[PDB]
C-alpha cells in the first residue's frame, strides 16, 4: 500500500573525479532486487561525469538546485539548461539553500511550479528551526512551507513532486531526532494534503525523511508507515548508501 | 600595455548543440597575437568546454565559486573546479552583487580564497544609475576595489583581473561611451596606482564589461586604459571572433 520508495544521495558540494569514479562503481555493482527509485544528486560540474558512469538501472540523477529560467544570471544554471544536458530531477527548497542563500517560500514554490510546468520530478524540502520547535511551531512552519507550494500546483501536478523533511532543529545543534519524531512530522503532513489536496495524493505521495541516516537506523526509520525512503547526506558519499538502500524494502 | 584578455561570459545561456557549434567556429578562428581569451560556461557545461575547445589561446572559467567543499546545496567549491582543472573564476558580477546577496566584503573573501589557492580571478566592479546620478561613480567603484584590495597582497594581485561593468547601462536605457569607460578605467587604475603600487597598476588588466560587439571593439580597446573586454551577448555568437581580433 506504500508507494514507491525512494533513496536520494545528497553528496552536497563535495566530490573529486576519483572520488566519484570509485563510488560511483560501487553503486552499479550493487545489485537491487525490489522496486525503488534511487536518486545520485552531484555538484553541477560533476552531472557529465555521473551521467558517464552511473549505469545501475534503479538510479537517476538530480541537480542540487535550479532556476526557471535562463538569461543573465551569471553562476546559475536553469531548468531548460538542465533538460538539455538530459536531467530530469531537481531537489529545491533545501534547508542549506533558504538559511545561507535567502531562498523564502515564494522563490521555493515558484521554483517547483515550474519544475513541474517544465518536466521534472522535484524532491522539494521542508523543514523547522529548533527555536521554531521550542515555540510549538512544527506544524505551523512546515504547513506554511507546504501550503505555499501547493498554492502554486494543480492536482496532476502532484505526480511529480516529492516532499523530504529536513529536521534542521537537530541539524548542527547537538539535538536529535528519534524515529517517532520524525514519523509525527511525516504523517502531519500527509493529512495536510489528505485534507487540503486529496486522499489519492496523499497516499501515493512521497515523503522522505532527510536527517541522519546510516546503515544502523535506516530500516528502523523505513518501517514507519509515512516514511517513503531518505535524502541522505554523509552516508550517501560511502558504500553504506548501498545498506540504506537495502533497508527501503 | 599588458597582455589583453577576451573573456566570453555566457552567463545562463547554452544547449549541447549550440555549444559544440560555437566552440568549433572558435576552434577554426586562428589567433596569432598575444591575447588570453576566456570563455565561462555555466556549470554543467565546463566538462563539455574542456573536451571541445582546442585553441591553445583560449582557458576556461568558472562564473561563479565557493571557498570550501562541505554541505553547500547546489553550489560549486574552488577545491572541486581545480580538481576537475579549472583554474578561473568570475567573481562578483554585478547580477551576483543584485540577485544573490554578494556584498563587497562577500565578493573580496571570495577573490582573496580563490587567490590563495592558485586560481586567476576575474573580480567585477560597477556602479548603478542611482549611484551615477549621485556623483558616486568613482565612490562605489574604489570602495568595492578597496575591499577586494585589503585581503590580497602584492603577490596575489597578478592573478586578479578587474572588470568594470557599466551597471548604470543595463536596462535602463541608458548607454555608456567609450571615454565613459576610459575615465572609469582610467581612475581605477590610479587608485591601484596610489594605493597598491605603480608597479601593479601597471599590469594591471582592467576589462571593459559594457556593451562589446565588432562595431565598436577597436574604438573601446583603443582607450589607453582598456586592456580586453568581458563580452556577454555577442560572446555567444561567431562575432566573438571579431572581437578577439579587435584586441590586436
Ligand atoms: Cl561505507
Amino acid at each position: 500500500a506504500k508507494p514507491q520508495p525512494i533513496a536520494a544521495a545528497a553528496w552536497k558540494c563535495n566530490g573529486t573525479t576519483a572520488s566519484i569514479e570509485k563510488l560511483v562503481q560501487v553503486f552499479n555493482e550493487h545489485t537491487i532486487s525490489h522496486d525503488v527509485q534511487c536518486v545520485v544528486a552531484p555538484t553541477f560540474v560533476h552531472i557529465p561525469l555521473v551521467q558517464a558512469k552511473l549505469r545501475n538501472p534503479k538510479y537517476v540523477i538530480s541537480a542540487q538546485n535550479a532556476i526557471a529560467k535562463s538569461g543573465a544570471f551569471t553562476g546559475e544554471v536553469s531548468m531548460p539548461i538542465l533538460k538539455d544536458i538530459g536531467v530530469h530531477w531537481v531537489i529545491l527548497g533545501h534547508s542549506e539553500r533558504r538559511t545561507y542563500y535567502g531562498e523564502t517560500d515564494e522563490i521555493v514554490a515558484q521554483k517547483v511550479s515550474e519544475a513541474c510546468k517544465q518536466g521534472f520530478m522535484v524532491i522539494a524540502c521542508i523543514g523547522e528551526t529548533l527555536q521554531q520547535r521550542e515555540a510549538n511551531q512544527t506544524a505551523k512552519v512546515v504547513l506554511s512551507q507546504t501550503s505555499a507550494i501547493a498554492a502554486k500546483l494543480t492536482k496532476d501536478a502532484w505526480n511529480q513532486v516529492v516532499l523530504a523533511y529536513e529536521p534542521v532543529w537537530a541539524i548542527g545543534t547537538g539535538k536529535v531526532a528519534t524515529p517517532e519524531q520524525a514519523q509525527e512530522v511525516h504523517l502531519l503532513l500527509r493529512k495536510w494534503v489528505s485534507e487540503n489536496i486529496g486522499t489519492d495524493v496523499a497516499a501515493k505521495l512521497r515523503i522522505l525523511y532527510g536527517g541522519s541516516v546510516n546503515a544502523a537506523n535506516a530500516a528502523t526509520l523505513y518501517a514507519k508507515p509515512d516514511i517513503n525512503g531518505f535524502l541522505v547526506g554523509g552516508a550517501s558519499l560511502k558504500p553504506e548508501f548501498r545498506d540504506i538502500i537495502d533497508a527501503t524494502r
